[PDB]
């Protein structure tokens, strides 16, 4: 029984329309290819409930999925099932607006109206550049756009797979873009979101030796033209680094053991290296929108290894 | 797996969507110890607005409304009968005859006025009260379900239950019985006609059911149609088919050119064998319909001694 008990009850109605519209696309054939009607569709649902099934949804809400077939096919090309999909959203109440699901595989963010309208612009150059780089790519994964209504107000929210690791602690963390620092506020919290000033007078470096190294670049590379080419900018690279001996201190998952199919952002430190750790590297905040931007970020996380 | 809701129209593809998604959102809801007095008040409303999307077979635009879902579920399980069974008659296939039936002849769904809907409202709580004492055994209407459907802005109310007839065993010749009353001679003519009482009369047919199946048979609708009386209820019929076991052996073997009689009493709810010394083997269903509306306990009293003298 899936009750879409939450820490909030617009928790309860994203668990609630995920759950709906994820079971009514199973009912929808697969196409041969998507059509530009599908990047201009929409799926809405109007719920009021009388004396019914109040224990934890409200028993008026409204539900809206943007692009359900366009989302569909990004899931599929990202490896998603969307079974599993739908059990991460409704098997237990998302967590900390800025949230994940229970199982720490998805992130699910607030946006505002104008992102929406971006996502939209950008959806089918987007969707071209999925299938043409395989699914292979360190740009967002958006796995779906809904909008949910509760009390008159529209809340929208985009969900997309999370760039550190579902079971692997993220120890220390960087967001990469002039000169940018964390501020003494910034820095006093748990894990700070460090900005690149600070980082480079930290002197930390990331040892993925050559191989990885060269492929890592390629990718970096394909992004940014991409988000030129698209006049996107101020987007920044996030970066993560876990350290196996910290994490230290029957089936027993292993020291720095993780699934490359599930944890898709992560590389191993080579062996020239000072600590054994495991990094997370992926591009964010990119809907908020010159080309120059992407050649001194190339150039900028160019020189890190 | 795929259900698409394929239907010869928009309404039926609305009606199959609809059971499907309320028995589903009824699988996430715990089943109460109890029912509650809102159940008997309560409603679920569900409005789609979709836009170039998913449009082959369903509307792009309709409502779904679904009345005291509680409550019929508790229904559908009194009467013994399975929720996805339920939703999977209705759902696997469309349903044929407005009235019609599930693909599987399991299930009839009757569209109804509001005032029906209001009627089957105000009594609904002292139907499920006597379905309950009676533990689901009546020849009443057997409801399991009520929902009013909007598409093309117009609403179209539907109250779903259990055939009368089997829904394997064919029906031969069929009755309405209740002054006197006759079938037209365009009913006359037709396929399989509704006859009404007098055709019964001066035809002279009657049911070799024998004294345990005729005494039980007659308990039960003396307790049926003395509720209908406490409930002021009037002009309800009694309906009444004939499968002849001879003739369905017969076209079963002609169709092959190209057991007998048994059936199923958890399944086949108003069903009755033909007595073991009858003159042909026959089967019969019989129960009370029409039930949503001269003084009713005069009804009940003559309707009770003119269906006890149609019995063996
Ligand atoms: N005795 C009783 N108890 C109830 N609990 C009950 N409930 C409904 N009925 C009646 O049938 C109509 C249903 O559609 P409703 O009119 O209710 O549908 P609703 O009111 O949402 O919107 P509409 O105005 O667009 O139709 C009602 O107007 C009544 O005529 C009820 N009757
Ligand atoms: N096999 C079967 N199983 C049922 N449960 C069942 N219930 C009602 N019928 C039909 O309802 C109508 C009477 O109901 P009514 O609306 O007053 O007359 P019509 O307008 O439809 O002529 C008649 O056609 C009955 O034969 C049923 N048939």
């Amino acid at each position: 029984v899936k009750l879409f008990r939450a820490s909030e009850p617009i928790l309860s109605v994203l668990m609630w329309g995920v759950n709906h519209t994820i079971n009514e696309l199973s009912n929808v054939p697969v196409p041969v290819m998507l059509m530009p009607d599908d990047f201009k569709a929409y799926s809405k649902i109007k719920v009021d409930n009388h004396l019914f099934n109040k224990e934890n949804l409200p028993s008026r809400f409204k539900f809206k999925e943007y692009c359900p077939m366009v989302f569909r096919n990004l899931r599929e090309r990202f490896g998603i099932d969307d079974q599993d999909y739908q059990n991460s959203v409704t098997r237990s109440a998302p967590i900390n607006r800025f949230l994940t699901t229970y199982d720490r595989r998805f992130v699910i963010k607030t946006v505002s109206s104008e992102d929406v309208a971006e996502m939209h612009n950008i959806l089918k150059k987007y969707h071209q550049f999925i299938v043409e780089c395989h699914g292979n790519t360190l740009l967002p994964q958006f796995l779906g756009m809904y909008r949910l209504t509760v009390d008159g107000v529209e809340t929208y929210m985009v969900v997309m797979r999370n760039v550190f690791s579902h079971r692997l602690t993220v120890h220390r963390k960087y967001d990469l873009k002039v000169a940018r620092e964390a501020s003494d506020k910034e820095k006093a919290k748990d894990l700070p979101t460090f900005k690149d000033n600070d980082f480079l007078n930290e002197g930390q470096k990331l040892h993925v030796g050559e191989e990885s190294k060269k492929n890592f670049l390629e990718k970096l590379k394909r992004d940014v033209e991409f988000l030129a080419q698209l006049k996107i900018m101020d987007y920044s690279l996030l970066v993560g680094i876990h350290d196996v001996d910290r994490a230290e201190q029957p089936r027993f998952f292993g020291p720095g053991e993780f699934d490359p199919s599930v944890d898709v952002y992560a590389m191993k430190s080579h062996e020239s290296s000072p600590k054994k750790e495991v990094y997370f590297m992926a591009i964010i905040d990119i809907l908020t929108p010159p080309e120059q931007y992407s050649k001194r970020f190339n150039e900028f996380m160019s020189n890190i290894l």
